[PDB]
C-alpha cells in the first residue's frame, strides 16, 4: 500500500529499471547482437546506409561500384555512369559526359553498436579496384582503426562508435569493407572448437538491410529513432538510448 | 663518392633491389593477400572480370546467370534471356527466340596470385542449376585442381597461376565457385584457436570488384597491366611484374 | 554567359536560368520544377530530393580590362528576385568593385 | 523605468513604428525598388507571373507564344500548339486538331508596386503578331492606361495598383508589354547627363522571376504573401502589407 516513487516497494519503477539493465546487459552478452552501418552521403543530400547484425561478429564489403548513388525507379545516366566507372578505374579509360559523377559518396560514416570491442575494428579502405594499399604486393589487408572512433553518447552512457571521414576530393574513389567483432571480456574463445561452427553459422544467419533515404532529416526520422540506433549527424549531434540502470 | 654501377656503395641500387623483394616477400608473408580472379570470354570479345582480394583465403562463386554477359546500360534481351534461363535449367523448360544464347560464357580463366598455395585451390564446377556432379547426393563438393595450373611466368619468376578452360560445347552451361588459401610454410595455423577469429574477420574485410571490358586488349591495358596483376593471354603471352631481387 | 557590348554592359539571370542544363539529356524537369517551388518558399514544393546538383556551387564574375572597376555594380538576389530580403527595404545593386 | 504602451519612452514602439515608416519611403526614394508583375490566368486554375524590379523605371514585354501557358515537365501538346500558333497568327493558317487552346490566358492582371508613377504607365496591347494597334504604319506604340488602375489598399494605405482585364473572346489574342517609371516629385531628373549612364545600368541589373503556380490559393500562400507583395484576388480582395507610419 506504498506510495509510487516514495519507497523500495515501487516495483513499477524498479523493473523498469531491470527491464532496461536487461536489454543493455543482454546486447554485450556472448548471445547478443554485434552491428555495423556504413552510411554513404550524397551531394544531393541522400543517404545510403548498410547495416549487418550478427552474433560474435560483424562486417560489410562493398565495391566502388556498389558504394554510388541508385535511385530506385528513376533515370541513373546507367550508360554514362558505366563509362565514369571505366575513367575511374583507370585514367582517360572511360568515355562520360561528365567531369564529376555526383554519384559518387561525399562522406563515409561507420558506425558500431556499442556491443563491439573498439580494439577489433578493422577497416579496409581500397582504391577503386579494389586494392587496400596502391598494389596487392605491398597490401595489408586491413588497418586497426579504432583509436579514431568517437563515443556517440546519451545522457553518460556509450550507445555506438562512430568513424567519420570526408571524400571531398576528385581522387577519393574508394572500395570499403569494414569488420568487428562482439565485446567478450571472457577466457572462453567463441572460435575455438567448441563453439567454431556456430560461428560459422553465425555468418550464414546474419541479417542485412540496404536503403536510401532522400535527406538526414529522413534517416534521423524513420531510421535510427524508431529502431534505437545509435547515429551522430552532421551537426555532430548524438542520437541512441541510454539503457544501463535506467527507467 | 662513389660512382652508380661500379661498386658496393651504390646504395640506389641495393635499396631499389631490396624494395622490390619486399614486397614480393611481404605478399608471401601470412600479413599478405591472396588474390584469385576469374575471366568469363564472351563471343563478342569482352571479357567480365571478378577479383577478390583477401588475407589467410580467398574465392569467388558465382551462378550460371551471373556468369552471363551484362552489357550495362544497353539492351540485353532481358525477357528472352530469362526464357533461356528456363531452358537450359531444364531441356525444353523455355521458350527462348534463340537456339544458343551470345551471353555464355564461351571460356573461363582462373588465375591466383603467386602467394597462394597452388595445393589448396579447390573448384566447384557445377552444371546450370547449382550442382556440383550431376545430383547432389553424389556430389563431392569440389575438385582440387592444383596440378592443372600453369605457371605464368617472367623474367623466370613465378608471377601467377593459370587454370584454362574453354566451353564450346552448347552443353557447357556452368556454376563457379574457386577457393584458394594463401601459402603457410609455418608450422602455425592461421585457423587455430589463436587467430580463427581473424580469419572469420578477413571474410568480412575481403575486397571484391567487377567489370566487364570490351575486348581482351582493354583489359591488358588497363586492368592487368596498370595494377601489376598476373595475365595469361589467349596467345599465350605471359604479363605480370617479377620482383624478387630485381631492381 | 558573355556579353561584349559597346559603352556599357551587363547580364541579367534568374534563378532557375542559372541551373545546370545539359542539352540533349535527361535534366529531371518535372521533379527540377518542384526543385523550384521548394526553393521559392519553404515546404513549398514536392520535389524527391533534398539538394538539387543543378544549383550552382560557385560564381565568378569577370569583367574585361576596358572596364572601369568603380563602376561595377551587382545585383545578388535571392530565388525569387528580390536584391535584399524584401523589395520594400532594397537597394537594388551593390558596388562590389573593391572586391 | 517606465511601463510598455503608456509613454513616449516606450522605444520599442517608437522603433517599431519608424522601422516600418524607413521601409515605406525607403521604396519611394530614388534609391528604391519599382516593381511590376504580370499575372496570365489559365482556364484549368493556374496563374503564370512574370515580375520585374529595377531601379528608376521598369517592365515587362512579352510574345503572344510566351504568355501560353506551359507546363513544366508535363505534355503541351507541343506540335500541336506549334499549329495553334500559325492558325491564331493568320485565320485558317495552321492545321491544329482544336478549336480553342486552352493554353491561351483568359485574363491579365498588372500590378505596379506603390513606388511607380501611375502616370507614367504604358501599356502596348499588341495582337498575336506583336503590332500595337491593326498595322504598325497606324499604330502609336503605347497607351498611356494609368487612369484605370485601381488602388489595392490595406488599412488605409495604397500597398499597390491593379489594372485587371479578362480575355474571355476566342478573338483575344495578344502580346503584351508594359512599363512604369519610379515616382520622381523631385526637379532632378533621374536620366539627365550626370545619372543617366546608372539608368543604363538599371536596365542591365534589373531582376527578373517567372513561375506558374497550379492555383491562386497558391500563388496568394507561396508568392504574394511570403514576399509582402501587393495583390487583387478575383474575389475582389485586396493583399499587401500597409508600413507607414504603423507598427
Ligand atoms: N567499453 C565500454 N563499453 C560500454 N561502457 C563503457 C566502456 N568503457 C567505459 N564505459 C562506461 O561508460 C561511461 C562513460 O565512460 P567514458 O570513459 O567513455 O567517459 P569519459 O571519461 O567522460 O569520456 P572519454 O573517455 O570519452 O573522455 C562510464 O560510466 C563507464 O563505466
Ligand atoms: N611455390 C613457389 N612460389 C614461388 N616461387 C617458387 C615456387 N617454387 C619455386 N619457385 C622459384 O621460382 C623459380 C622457378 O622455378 P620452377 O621450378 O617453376 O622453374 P622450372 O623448373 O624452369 O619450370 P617448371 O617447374 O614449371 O618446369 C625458381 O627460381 C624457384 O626457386
Ligand atoms: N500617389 C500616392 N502614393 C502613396 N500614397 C498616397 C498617394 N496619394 C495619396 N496617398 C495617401 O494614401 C492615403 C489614401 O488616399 P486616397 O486618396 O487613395 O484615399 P481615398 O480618397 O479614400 O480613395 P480614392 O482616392 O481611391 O477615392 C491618404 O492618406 C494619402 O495621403
Ligand atoms: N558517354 C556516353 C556515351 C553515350 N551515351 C548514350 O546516351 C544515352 C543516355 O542514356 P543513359 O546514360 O543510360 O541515361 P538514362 O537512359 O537517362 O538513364 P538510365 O539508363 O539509368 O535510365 C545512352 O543510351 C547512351 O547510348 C551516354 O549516355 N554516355
Ligand atoms: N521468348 C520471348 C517471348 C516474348 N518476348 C517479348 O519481346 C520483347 C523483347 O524484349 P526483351 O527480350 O526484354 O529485349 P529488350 O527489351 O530489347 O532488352 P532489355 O529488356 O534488356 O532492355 C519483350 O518485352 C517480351 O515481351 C521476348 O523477347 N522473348
Ligand atoms: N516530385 C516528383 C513527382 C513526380 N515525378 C514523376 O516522375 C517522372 C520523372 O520524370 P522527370 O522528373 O521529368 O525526369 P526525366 O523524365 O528523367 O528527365 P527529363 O524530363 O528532363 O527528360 C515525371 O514524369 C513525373 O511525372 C517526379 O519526377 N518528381
Ligand atoms: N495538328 C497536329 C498534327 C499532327 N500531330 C501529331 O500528333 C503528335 C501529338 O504530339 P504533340 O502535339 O507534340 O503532343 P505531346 O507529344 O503529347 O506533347 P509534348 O510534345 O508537349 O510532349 C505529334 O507528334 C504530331 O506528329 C499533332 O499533334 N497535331
Amino acid at each position: 500500500a506504498d506510495v509510487a516513487g516514495t519507497s523500495n516497494r515501487d516495483f513499477a519503477g524498479r523493473e523498469q529499471r531491470l527491464f532496461n539493465s536487461e536489454q543493455y546487459n543482454y546486447n554485450n552478452s556472448l548471445n547478443g547482437e554485434v552491428s555495423v552501418w556504413v552510411y554513404a552521403y550524397y551531394s544531393d543530400g541522400s543517404v545510403l546506409v548498410i547495416n549487418k547484425n550478427s552474433q560474435y561478429k560483424v562486417g560489410i564489403s562493398e565495391t566502388f561500384k556498389a558504394l554510388k548513388e541508385y535511385r530506385e525507379g528513376q533515370h541513373n545516366d546507367s550508360y554514362d555512369e558505366y563509362e565514369v566507372n571505366q575513367s575511374i578505374y583507370y585514367p582517360n579509360g572511360g568515355d562520360a559526359r561528365k567531369f564529376h559523377s555526383n554519384a559518387k559518396p561525399r562522406a563515409i560514416q561507420i558506425i558500431f553498436s556499442p556491443s563491439v570491442n573498439v580494439r577489433t575494428i578493422k577497416m579496409a579502405k581500397g582504391n577503386a579496384v579494389s586494392v587496400p594499399d596502391e598494389y596487392l604486393q605491398r597490401s595489408h589487408p586491413w588497418e586497426a582503426t579504432g583509436i579514431k572512433y568517437r563515443k556517440i553518447k546519451r545522457d553518460g552512457e556509450i550507445v555506438g562508435y562512430s568513424h567519420y571521414f570526408e571524400l571531398p576530393h576528385e581522387y577519393n574513389s574508394i572500395s570499403l569493407a569494414v569488420s568487428g567483432v562482439h565485446k567478450n571480456p571472457s577466457s572462453y574463445n567463441v572460435g575455438s572448437a567448441h563453439n567454431v561452427m556456430d560461428v560459422f553459422q553465425s555468418c550464414d544467419l546474419a541479417l542485412r538491410f540496404c536503403n536510401r533515404y532522400w535527406a538526414e532529416l529522413e534517416l534521423v526520422n524513420h531510421y535510427i529513432s524508431p529502431n534505437a540506433y545509435p547515429y551522430l549527424d552532421i551537426n555532430n549531434h548524438s542520437y541512441g538510448v541510454a539503457l544501463s540502470n535506467r527507467q
